[PDB]
């Protein structure tokens, strides 16, 4: 605001869970604000999300970025997270943002699974959200769950197990049962305001076809395929994601 | 079981919320079990649900019935309940039931909004649930939310308010935004095992057309229209609901 600029820690609650977040506060009495959503197994402080927040703050766009339930510093077991309860987390964060008297326009920025959360939340609040940026939005998590193959971990899609060992973690069977029937595009398509879609051509985690499909469903979208970029826009690809996001929101 | 028959209190947790429930335990080493779901603003102990549980227990069918979040003895604010987080409550109760070593078949019985919870949960677990009974399933809550008229309380469906005073309570705007885009029939229709639909012809809360539509979408359903019955199968209508439910599950 006019008096404080910088980082602050924010905590919110959703159901019985504390959600821990970082606010970047820019200069100015009134400013726009982006809510930034991390991906599956990630956290609010990956290099990509910090550099997005930093870049927006440099153009006097505020941001908040929270750890989802089951991730980072927020409460809850990873095994109990689903895309649906992350959308509930997102709604709780939006409640916080939308009542801040400094905030003019609200934007959503989501990476990967956080892009599915962002796109679905904007479709539930198409009257309130003003712009959306999706970075490698993981809408393919649905098709993967229907196929019975989630990032190389295979199971019966017709009879999903109670829980699925997944790397060092345990993924809930309910995550997968929800994933299979998530109306990702149906809900997302209700947002008719501007959307920026950014996807790396060498993403091996989420096919760029996800973003090509969002670009088809959305009334007002712009698609950016980043030649050679991977799923996280790592290293020399990162500024492609940061620049496009910043430019779109200013 | 062979040694204890009667009532017990059960508590489960979902996210950070305690859910309080009543188990009716029948005689027998192995038995089927019904999970019974109450409606909007109701609780696990309405006369209808107690008499269902009692009648099933008399045919040695066990049951559990929990207060949803925001209701009865369970945790959470009513203002923060949605149909979606009740489905999350239902999944937590199913986790409990499906790991009980006495339970043979699992049935779902849901009244009104609890019927939407039941029908959607069965569509997420069509491999596990064996039979469903819906009593006046409130699938019209979706159409009502799209219309902007929820049990006589009117609002703009295009711009749902943050919260909606509703009788002595406060209904969350997010309940309504979720309601509008709930894929009730899409998810429910995935359950192809037997369903019993029971609806009163004089229900003024949820049109009998809801049950007529479920009867169309389901592969294996039986529809019972109870001439003169109201929304709760009150008083002299109650045994119609209790008898049909019991008969169907035995
Ligand atoms: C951390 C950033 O990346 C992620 O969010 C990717 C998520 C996503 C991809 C495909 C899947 O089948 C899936 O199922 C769990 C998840
Ligand atoms: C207690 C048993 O009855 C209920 O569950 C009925 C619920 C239902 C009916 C129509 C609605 O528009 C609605 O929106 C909140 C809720
Ligand atoms: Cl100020
Ligand atoms: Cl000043
Ligand atoms: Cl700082
Ligand atoms: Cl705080
Ligand atoms: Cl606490
Ligand atoms: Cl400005
Ligand atoms: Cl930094
Ligand atoms: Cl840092
Ligand atoms: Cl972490
Ligand atoms: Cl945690
Ligand atoms: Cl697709
Ligand atoms: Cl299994
Ligand atoms: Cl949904
Ligand atoms: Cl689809
Ligand atoms: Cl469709
Ligand atoms: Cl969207
Ligand atoms: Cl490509
Ligand atoms: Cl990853
Ligand atoms: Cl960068
Ligand atoms: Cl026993
Ligand atoms: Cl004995
Ligand atoms: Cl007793
Ligand atoms: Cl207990
Ligand atoms: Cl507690
Ligand atoms: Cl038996
Ligand atoms: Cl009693
Ligand atoms: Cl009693
Ligand atoms: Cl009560
Ligand atoms: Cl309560
Ligand atoms: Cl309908
Ligand atoms: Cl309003
Ligand atoms: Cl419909
Ligand atoms: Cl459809
Ligand atoms: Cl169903
Ligand atoms: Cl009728
Ligand atoms: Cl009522
Ligand atoms: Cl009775
Ligand atoms: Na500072
Ligand atoms: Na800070
Ligand atoms: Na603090
Ligand atoms: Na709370
Ligand atoms: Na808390
Ligand atoms: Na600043
Ligand atoms: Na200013
Ligand atoms: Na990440
Ligand atoms: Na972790
Ligand atoms: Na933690
Ligand atoms: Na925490
Ligand atoms: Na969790
Ligand atoms: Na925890
Ligand atoms: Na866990
Ligand atoms: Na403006
Ligand atoms: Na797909
Ligand atoms: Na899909
Ligand atoms: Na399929
Ligand atoms: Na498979
Ligand atoms: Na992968
Ligand atoms: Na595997
Ligand atoms: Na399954
Ligand atoms: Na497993
Ligand atoms: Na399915
Ligand atoms: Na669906
Ligand atoms: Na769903
Ligand atoms: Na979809
Ligand atoms: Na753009
Ligand atoms: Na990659
Ligand atoms: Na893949
Ligand atoms: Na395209
Ligand atoms: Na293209
Ligand atoms: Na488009
Ligand atoms: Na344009
Ligand atoms: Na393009
Ligand atoms: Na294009
Ligand atoms: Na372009
Ligand atoms: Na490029
Ligand atoms: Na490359
Ligand atoms: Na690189
Ligand atoms: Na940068
Ligand atoms: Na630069
Ligand atoms: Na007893
Ligand atoms: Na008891
Ligand atoms: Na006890
Ligand atoms: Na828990
Ligand atoms: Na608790
Ligand atoms: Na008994
Ligand atoms: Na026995
Ligand atoms: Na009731
Ligand atoms: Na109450
Ligand atoms: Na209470
Ligand atoms: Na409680
Ligand atoms: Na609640
Ligand atoms: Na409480
Ligand atoms: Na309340
Ligand atoms: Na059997
Ligand atoms: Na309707
Ligand atoms: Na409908
Ligand atoms: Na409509
Ligand atoms: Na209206
Ligand atoms: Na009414
Ligand atoms: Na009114
Ligand atoms: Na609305
Ligand atoms: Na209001
Ligand atoms: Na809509
Ligand atoms: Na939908
Ligand atoms: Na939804
Ligand atoms: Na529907
Ligand atoms: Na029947
Ligand atoms: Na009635
Ligand atoms: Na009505
Ligand atoms: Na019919
Ligand atoms: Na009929
Ligand atoms: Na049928
Ligand atoms: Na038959
Ligand atoms: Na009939
Ligand atoms: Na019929
Ligand atoms: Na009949
Ligand atoms: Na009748
Ligand atoms: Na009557
Ligand atoms: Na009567
Ligand atoms: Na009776
Ligand atoms: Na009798």
């Amino acid at each position: 605001n006019l008096y404080f600029q910088g980082m602050a820690t924010i905590t919110l609650e959703r159901d019985g869970l504390q959600l821990v977040g970082t606010r970047e506060e820019p200069f100015g009495e009134i400013y726009d604000m982006a809510i930034i959503f991390h991906g599956f197994t990630a956290n609010r402080n990956t290099s990509l999300l910090r550099e997005i927040a930093n870049s927006l703050r440099d153009e006097n766009i505020a941001s908040v970025r929270f750890d989802f339930n089951g991730h980072g510093d927020s409460d809850g077991k990873f095994e109990n997270m689903t895309v649906l309860n992350e959308i509930e987390d997102a709604n709780a964060i939006l409640n916080y943002v939308k009542t801040d008297p400094h905030v003019r326009n609200i934007y959503l920025v989501g990476h990967a699974q956080g892009g599915v959360v962002a796109s679905m939340l904007a479709g539930l609040y198409p009257d309130l959200i003003k712009k959306v940026v999706l970075l490698a939005p993981a809408a393919t998590l649905k098709g993967d769950a229907l196929e019975g193959n989630t990032q190389g971990v295979t199971y019966n899609p017709d009879h999903i197990p109670d829980r699925l060992p997944f790397k060092d973690l345990t993924l809930g069977g309910f995550y997968l049962r929800i994933a299979q029937q998530l109306p990702i595009y149906e809900v997302s398509a209700q947002f008719t305001k501007p959307v920026c879609l950014i996807h790396g051509t060498d993403d091996t985690v989420v096919s760029p076809n996800a973003s090509k499909k969002y670009d088809q469903i959305y009334q007002n979208s712009t698609l950016h395929l980043i030649e050679g970029a991977d799923h996280c826009f790592s290293d020399s690809y990162q500024k492609n994601a940061v620049n496009l996001t910043t430019d779109f929101l200013q």
